[PDB]
């Protein structure tokens, strides 16, 4: 068990949505920090609980994270 | 399948455990086959709920899959 963490699976984004998603449709997000993934990416979780990959290089993404951060 | 699903994050294996894991410590497994992932892989779930990536080209992994499949 001990070091087996080094071998766990990693969740990554390979395809991104190109359509901006209204911030009231979004519930929360997580930014991909594993270096194993091919690219920078944000996984938004929508109000209905589906997860969608977005590109943090696009402005709407950055704003959305900022909105979600102040939201309790 | 609906469009959003194409943009959903994907779970893959980038690292493969090098040490053979004893079969009594294995609860289940699932194979990775998504076209987005780098290589075919097996994710073993242990009795302690740990998830580990294992290489399907090794004999012990093929053997562990048969052991798990034999049970009903």
């Amino acid at each position: 068990m001990q070091p087996d963490a080094i071998n766990a699976p990693v969740t990554c984004c390979y395809n991104f949505t190109n359509r901006k998603i209204s911030v009231q449709r979004l519930a929360s997000y997580r930014r991909i920090t594993s270096s194993k993934c091919p690219k920078e990416a944000v996984i938004f979780k929508t109000i209905v609980a589906k997860e969608i990959c977005a590109d943090p290089k696009q402005k709407w993404v950055q704003d959305s994270m900022d909105h979600l951060d102040k939201q309790t």
